[PDB]
């Protein structure tokens, strides 16, 4: 059953009930003037005002908010925090050791973004060009961020742990005129080599883009350098003036580009603007976490990923707060390292992944040994679905029983949360997202797209426009509108099935597309299998995810060899060496499962419903469209193995 909104929560929220049934239904039936008053809470140069102009029809996918206003984000996110709060904490950063740690003041944060500002103007950067961040969980990682911001740069933020060949990937289709990156990212006691990857990355024939370099020394290691190209950080910033004066910049002015996996392809860029991105990030931020000025917030994800720009950097700075960041893992040294940083920095909020909590949960006490965490009044969940009973023991353990759990159901194209409790207004059902946010209209509908009403599931879609909503696709707004729009006609579909209960809570079940999630990482099966087909041994894959205690998902590869060639633990290794190479780490095929029997039909379609059941463990329950059905037989036996 339901977990009752605590009395602390009730006396402080700042939405209770009857507050979200309220703005919900006016969010619904009066978008524009729900919206355009919401829309106050940033700073417009100049006022807009239109509100909502958007349409899901075919041929005709159009999304625009605040239209006719302009606005800097980066003073929305700095320079308005200035005179009142120059002095209040912007990022407490905390290095993987936590004998290094920074407090950088608004000011402080200020002042480097304005110099970071000039150098990119000075190197030639100008509003519009693509540039690319390859950074580790450094506060100049948001600093250069909110500098491309600020002069209407469009970031692409590459996630630390791809390969050189994924970071080619990123910078060719971007055609990214920079790169930023650091000599070696600091991550459990160890070295990750950044500006090395760059370096080979940048060897690939078709990168013509990029010009300039720009390294952070974070270790001082031993490094190539490239006379011309490569630029130190500190020399450029020390040259620089802190003196910078931010533009207007249009509403719908691209602000950045994330590269995502689909169930389709290789990742494409979703691409944000400005004015609905930064409203949205700033309101979800501050109603669902329940901020008040003076809460230290704390988002464990990685800046490489949208829950990063939106959650560590762009909602919190937008509200004033004291957000951290946070160089290490959670359990590095120790697994009380999350729980050591909560009480070290007083952390009152808290925002982290399943897969971190089930890593912890492992571990028991061990998690929570030696520390008190009593300064957290609220935790929340976010990136893939979260079992009951990590739910309860999260909210049990690290919450001490006192603290609300938001689990935000949300996506890299939808901006910011879209399904979540707020902590004052909802009651709380372990395993559920429970209830849609302002201006989200969900709705689930069956295989033919008939929409299923009442407690049912199906697939989830948003039958409407709000304004955090993903553009477009960088240089493609045709797949844009294929990949999310073409499905279910005049309906955004978000690739995930969900149930509704008889509340109207949402239970969201995961990916119903060819789309996985590993360690809460999204990649597509296609991906994965082009990066084993590529190996010159590999004939053909089939790539399904199973399920698995820790990581969620698992990938499980059906491979098939070049006619002659023979498996090997030797190959065994070098395969998964070679899907690492290809994407990177993250991508690493958990099981190989060498074949001649996939299931293909008479047309040649792989059977991919069977190889899912058969790599999840049944042995039990149609082969007659099939052209050897003995194929299944041999499928089982060697899954047995
Ligand atoms: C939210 C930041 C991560 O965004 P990405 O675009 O990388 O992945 C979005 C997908 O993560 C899952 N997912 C995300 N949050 C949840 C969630 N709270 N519950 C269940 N599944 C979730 C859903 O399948 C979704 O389609």
């Amino acid at each position: 059953h339901k977990h009752a909104i605590p009395a602390n929560i009730a006396d402080r929220c700042l939405i209770n009930p009857e507050q979200y049934e309220t703005k919900y239904k006016q969010s619904i039936n009066d978008p524009d003037t729900f919206w355009g008053e919401q829309g106050k809470i940033l700073d417009w140069i100049t006022p807009y005002q239109k509100v909502k102009n958007t349409s899901f029809a075919p041929g005709n996918v159009s999304i625009k908010w605040y239209e006719d206003g302009t606005l800097n984000l980066a003073a929305n996110c700095l320079d308005r925090h200035l005179q009142e709060n120059g002095d209040r904490t912007a990022i407490i950063w905390e290095g993987d050791d936590t004998s290094q740690s920074k407090h950088i003041s608004y000011r402080e944060l200020h002042r480097d973004v304005c110099r970071f500002a000039n150098t990119l103007l000075d190197l030639g950067i100008k509003k519009g060009d693509v540039v690319a961040i390859y950074m580790p969980m450094v506060p100049e990682a948001a600093v250069a961020m909110l500098a491309c911001a600020r002069i209407g740069a469009v970031h692409s933020v590459i996630f630390g742990g791809f390969s050189p060949e994924a970071v080619a990937g990123r910078i060719i289709d971007s055609s990214s005129r920079l790169v930023i990156t650091a000599d070696e990212g600091v991550r459990a006691g160890r070295s990750i080599p950044l500006k090395k990857n760059v370096d080979d990355a940048l060897k690939n024939p078709n990168v013509t883009s990029v010009e300039h370099v720009i390294v952070l020394k974070r270790t001082g290691s031993d490094i190539d350098w490239q006379e011309g190209r490569d630029l130190w950080w500190r020399d450029l910033i020390e040259k620089a003036s802190p003196e910078h004066q931010p533009e207007a910049m249009n509403a719908e002015d691209p602000l950045f580009i994330l590269y995502t996996s689909g169930s389709t392809g290789k990742p494409k860029g979703v691409l944000h603007t400005t004015g609905g991105y930064l409203v949205y990030a700033a309101t979800t931020f501050k109603y669902v976490f329940d901020y008040h000025p003076g809460d230290i917030y704390w988002c464990t994800a990685d800046v490489g990923w949208v829950t990063g720009h939106s959650y560590l950097l762009y909602g919190p700075l937008a509200c004033g707060a004291t957000t951290l960041m946070f160089e290490g893992v959670p359990n590095w040294p120790t697994p009380a390292r999350m729980c050591q940083v909560v009480d070290k920095h007083q952390v009152n909020i808290l925002y982290t992944a399943p897969t971190a909590i089930r890593a912890l949960m492992a571990e028991g006490d061990k998690a929570i040994e030696g520390t008190d965490r009593s300064s957290l009044r609220i935790l929340g969940s976010v990136g893939e679905p979260i079992n009951p009973e990590a739910w309860e023991w999260y909210w049990k353990k690290i919450g001490k029983e006192k603290c609300p759990v938001v689990d935000t159901w949300w996506q890299t194209e939808t901006g910011g949360f879209m399904i979540t409790p707020l902590p004052g207004a909802i009651e709380l059902k372990a395993g559920s997202a429970t209830r849609p946010f302002f201006g989200v209209q969900p709705a689930l509908v069956d295989n033919e797209g008939h929409p299923q009403e009442g407690a049912t599931e199906g697939n989830l879609v948003i039958t409407d426009s709000w304004p955090g909503q993903a553009r477009t696709l960088f240089g493609d707004h045709e797949r844009f509108e294929q990949t999310y729009f073409s499905t279910f006609k005049n309906m955004y579909f978000s690739g995930d099935g969900a149930r509704r209960d008889e509340d109207g809570y949402y239970w969201i079940t995961g990916r119903v597309d060819d789309v996985l999630n590993v360690s809460g990482h999204r990649l597509g099966t296609a991906e994965i299998e082009s990066a084993l087909v590529a190996h010159p041994k590999i004939a053909e894959a089939a790539v399904v995810g199973i399920p698995h205690a820790i990581k969620g998902q698992a990938i499980y590869a059906y491979v098939t060899l070049n006619h002659g060639e023979e498996p090997s633990p030797e190959l065994y290794a070098e395969v998964r060496n070679w899907v690492a190479k290809e994407i990177g780490p993250l991508a690493t095929p958990d099981v190989l499962h060498w074949t001649d029997s996939l299931p293909k039909t008479r047309s040649g379609k792989i059977m991919r419903r069977i190889l899912r059941k058969i790599a999840a463990g049944d042995t039990s329950n149609d082969t007659s469209t099939l052209a050897d059905p003995g194929v299944v037989e041999k499928l089982l036996e060697e899954k047995q193995a």
